[PDB]
């Protein structure tokens, strides 16, 4: 409970954002049939032309306001092409004689807008709102969006707007203000304002995973970790248990044990678990790594293009499942039980260290020969497993930044799951696309098994001569499954956006759309 | 029991040992050729070669006890296999007495004198037809010519191959392993090879011992665990043993072994076992093997494509080998020789309190060295060991050790480099190598590159800034270190570990004893 | 033997200077019982001090009052006898003449070794280098045997000369004291032909694979016989291709220079006792073909020496042809080329079939020795000799076994390799035997050749060659020598032509 | 798993049938991949050979 220190600067707490700006912001959605009013702020309409690539504009909606319908006349909109995520900004006068301003975003000329397309028009909006202190946007829907694409476009929007300020000091934005209402005009509106507050919510949890992984590990460490899953299981009324050196070494968790010798801050499993009301019909455990640094241990991160630098990251997965924790403690869904799990520790070069060669006892009896100390997830993972397995439940679903070798079989922008049960895997795709964070069945070829015969132990921890990776942990992770459903998603190559130099919080949408939709 | 530190209450704290082996349990008879093969339960194999033509043809020559028996090896019939080296064919027939028996054939090609490396394969033969099938006994008829030194050799490594270890196997146990009770050895003038049968079980546990210290992985076998499993041993031979602790350390001024360990969790212990015999005594022997129990390079980490640091659980191969050789001469008891059995173990780890790459340190001789590389911590602790080991007032010291990387580059994975200050030490050394069947050879100490030792403010370079001929270059530092006394140092860090079989070799224990029982 | 050109600018022949200003000094040896005389030049005494770095006291009876003064134990007290340190002062004689007199320490070991020996004369070559005299005396206060006197003299001749070809003062007369002079006065002109044969090895490998190619070289060959009646006959790809030299045409496909393979032969007029074949790898120049050598330390600047075996053999062969030795016929042998990368260059994985029959799948293009030596071997044993000998730079690994002092000997036959061995002891040219293990030979077993050039899997990769080498000698003795890792001076940025006094000590022996 | 080797169908030769005695077998365990193989002669005194994988 109490974060040890070096120094009396050392910080004590992960510093988290609960309130928002986004929270202070009225939403409202409105039906495109009886006309958009134009009174103040921004309003941005969506435009595509289908068929026509880089084609004309050509608004089709009616403006109450006859100044504005003018300068939205198809002659004056001649000169703007539809082209993906282009903007332009208006300026003019409405009947009222208030000064108002105007613009559009193109939405391209194919109907169906992929996720990596909405991003990209979400991102040119969010342009036009940041260095703007104006105090209402509005958005014109002139495309075609289903009630799952819509809520996308929201929680995208939320989650690009948001500024993490938590880290600077003499540099934080002075004048920097936040829109206080969003009008949305669509067809059939009344359908889409159920998907508002759900967005709302989706955006936080996923927000707030990022919160945690951007985190440095002096600040994001075993012990302040685990203490923010204890306060936010507070606030959502959620059990909570979290499992100390002590009651880890009762349970033989050996695998997860040794990973953490060597760290100043003392091992910490947490258990959070939500419990409907009534019958339970399905029970669930999402289990996490959460290392939150990993420096690969005496098999030191000193190879070129390593990125040791970033590996703050490596609790990417115990983030996304306390996002998923908030989203459920939030919405409620009936029906189920979920546990969400996360052996959490740092893997550190110390005396203390365990060593190349080493042979642990995981908490299932077996012995495994550990062949490199950066493989320190799935020695981290199984013990994780073993402990899901012992809740009597009905899915195993972990999430994971495992293997590097992502990067070179899926790339940035897709995840890759691997498991033992078809059905469990269904759901984990169809949960991809209703939460729309792309996600690509990858298999465990049990050809490979052989190569983790260790010489002396009951397992190796890596195989020496296998270069697919990503698959050889799978093999390894099942080894501690024995008879539930289980399915684990690689987030290696998926966590981070290099290009925004800001972590996604990938996976907390997908893995509560997985719990609510069962 | 001397306590070992943990991190977690999971750490172990014992270096699991086997002593009761079920190679100690076969009853083994040797027959002499002549008078007849008998053809009993289990296996039957015949060592066949055919000098002359490659792959030749086999044929049994030896006179078998049974008409079926022989019927079935008729010369005619027997054509149809031949005998290159490896080569295995199983039999199954009826007996004079209607019963089924199994027989096969293993071949030694068609060289008149095996080499230590062909016994092997042919060993490696026999090996697999014993795995796998539930025999109660294994017979072998040697139709080849080996002297009694090959012959032992063949005991001894089919007894080491033989053996598996699952000391560290939990819910993977091969539940179907069943060593055989009984081998029967049929060979020309049979009683003069039986006196060998007893020293190759002993030279086997005393290799195969060694093995289980080496593949121990380090926090299993660490410093306090590995000199605790030292004391248990000397317990069990009723060997003098006195292990030295960092306190007297200190005292001995021993800086530089004792900086190679300043990094680590496990304190310095240093091994000494004496073996004293009864009789008037005529030579004193120090071996000395080093004894790191994990070796990460310390801060010049381990970090180097190839650099195998999830294989430096193996840089104590040379006190494991040391203390091989002392269960066996605790076990032989030769007559007139007084035996000391040292190993400077420690650890060299990562850490705030590690020595650092250019710190200068002071030998226990008081020569000072100035640290160039920190992961060549072998020679600092062997410089301390040799000093300690002259002070003991011997006639030959010899140390063995996982130095350099090098060794792989010059000798390979087969022979053992020798190294040292005195022809006759090396040419015993040679010596012990035939007959042990251990190979080793000698290289130079090439004076011209003591120069590139010359440190700027220490006494001495640890390491050359220029030769990049590392394993002479550290002989030239040890032999600094040994003022008066008969000294050769045996290399063994290309021929400790088998890669292929994924296993050590226990390399060193055989070659080791035979000195200790040399003229 | 017209070699082509890119440019008209490109050299067409090895400089080679037949005529150093060490053939032009009148070397007279005398005994020290009878006093020194300090007449000329500048006279050095080389002295050590037994057990004690210790100070230089000076034995010899000097027949100058003034020089005598100087030297007195009182005034040498102030000088030590640290190996290679010196002192030298300038003075007038006894009859008013402008003399110089000095020392140089030779440590406290009696038995002064080659090493030792190489330290002392670089101390006097740097007294030479830096002052203008017409003659040296050389007092020698300390014991060496004959065979080192004659290494002192070869390596004092050696490292005085110095090499100017590529650039756009010496002394005259030398003068020797020691104990038993007559016993010494021997080998005053055996130093004359071991210096020349090492320092015209030196040029040859010194001389930049633009200058020295395939078709320079074996001319200069060629040449060197005509200067020495050597009998010498010089194959072309034609003839080579009929021969079905398949390994050392294969390394050469990719040069611009075309394979030449020189066999300049030596018989003497005597009983015939032994027939010796020498060989030298002689690579011309070693990009290492495609197989570049582009990882750090590679030394591709360097690879100009890849031919130091052939400069050894052609040195030996001049100092053969000038002692002309009873009772010997000798083969100078050595398939020369260029490893180069082209569009014509041979690829690795090909398959090459040698001129023995075999067949051998390529796994490494920068491991051309072992085919070049593979056809040079098969070719030498048809001459039907009693030794083979060949000397090469074969394999980097030399400088992690033995380092940059000492060569590998690597040979079928035990009193050949003693041979090798005693030559090493009397040239004073470093050599030590290494194994051929034969555990090693399975991993040279090719999947669809006859056997692999290289293993995938043994980094012992000197004995691997060794290994594969030897299977192209069925049956004659056979050594050979990996100098690979002494042939190049570092610390000097030159040559050293090992392998010349010690080849010609082993035909003479 | 590892299980002995057991060989059901019937064979047409009183010394092959001998040996695939299931008491013979047990011996051998079906560990995939596992091999023995054994030389024998038939009813009718010809050289065979029987085995299993
Ligand atoms: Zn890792
Ligand atoms: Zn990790
Ligand atoms: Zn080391
Ligand atoms: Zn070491
Ligand atoms: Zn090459
Ligand atoms: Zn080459």
């Amino acid at each position: 409970s109490e974060v040890p220190q070096v120094v009396s600067l050392d910080p004590t707490s992960i510093p988290i954002e609960y309130n928002t700006p986004i929270h202070d912001i009225k939403v409202q959605v409105y039906d495109i049939k009886g006309g958009c009013n134009v009174e103040e702020g921004l309003t941005i309409f969506l435009v595509n032309n289908p068929g026509k690539e880089n084609g004309p504009v050509k608004i089709s909606s009616k403006v109450n306001d006859k100044q504005v319908s003018e300068f939205l006349k198809d002659e004056n909109m001649e000169k703007f092409n539809v082209k993906l995520g282009t903007s332009k900004h208006f300026y003019m006068f409405n009947d009222n004689k208030n000064s108002v301003a105007v613009g559009y975003v193109g939405c391209g000329s194919v109907a169906d807008l992929s996720e990596a397309d909405m991003k990209r028009v979400v991102l040119s909006l969010v342009t036009m709102l940041h260095d703007n202190k104006l105090s209402k946007l509005t958005v014109v829907f002139e495309i075609n969006v289903d009630k799952n694409l819509f809520r996308f476009f929201l929680e995208t929007l939320f989650y690009e707007y948001m500024t993490d300020e938590r880290f600077k000091s003499t540099d934080k934005n002075v004048n920097m203000e936040y829109i206080k209402h969003l009008g949305v005009y669509i067809n059939n509106a009344d359908t889409y304002k159920e998907e508002v507050e759900k967005a709302r919510v989706y955006y936080f949890g996923t927000y707030y995973a990022s919160q945690l992984i951007a985190a440095p590990s002096n600040y994001c460490n075993p012990v302040s970790l685990s203490n923010a899953a204890v306060e936010l299981a507070q606030k959502l009324n959620l059990e909570y248990k979290i499992l100390g050196v002590k009651e880890l070494e009762e349970l033989k968790m050996g695998a997860y044990l040794s990973v953490g010798k060597g760290s100043m801050y003392p091992n910490k499993f947490i258990h959070l678990t939500y419990k409907s009301k009534g019958d339970v019909k399905k029970k669930i455990a999402l289990v996490g790594k959460g290392i939150t640094f990993d420096s690969g241990g005496y098999n030191l991160k000193a190879a070129p293009g390593s990125m040791i630098d970033l590996m703050k990251f490596d609790m990417s997965g115990c983030a996304a499942v306390l996002g998923c924790a908030y989203c459920v403690g939030t919405l409620k869904p009936e029906n189920v039980e979920i546990h969400f799990l996360s052996a959490v520790c740092e893997n550190m070069v110390s005396k203390n260290s365990y060593r190349p060669g080493d042979i642990i006892t995981a908490s299932n009896g077996k012995t495994i020969e550990v062949g490199n100390t950066d493989a320190e997830g799935r020695l981290t993972l199984a013990d994780a497993l073993v402990y899901a397995e012992k809740l009597g439940v009905d899915y195993i679903v972990d999430i994971a930044t495992l293997t590097g070798a992502m990067l070179y079989s899926l790339g940035t922008s897709y995840a890759g799951v691997f498991g033992n049960n078809e059905e469990l895997i269904n759901k984990i795709l169809q949960s991809s696309k209703t939460s729309n964070e792309p996600v690509w069945w990858l298999p465990i070829i049990n050809e490979y098994r052989a190569t983790l015969n260790s010489k002396y132990a009951d397992i190796n921890q890596i195989s020496s001569s296998v270069k697919a990776s990503s698959i050889v942990a799978s093999l390894f992770l099942k080894e501690f499954v024995q008879n539930t459903a289980w399915a684990h998603i690689d987030i290696a190559g998926v966590s981070w956006n290099f290009k925004a130099r800001k972590p996604k919080g990938f996976g907390v949408r997908l893995l509560t759309e997985f719990v609510l939709n069962d």
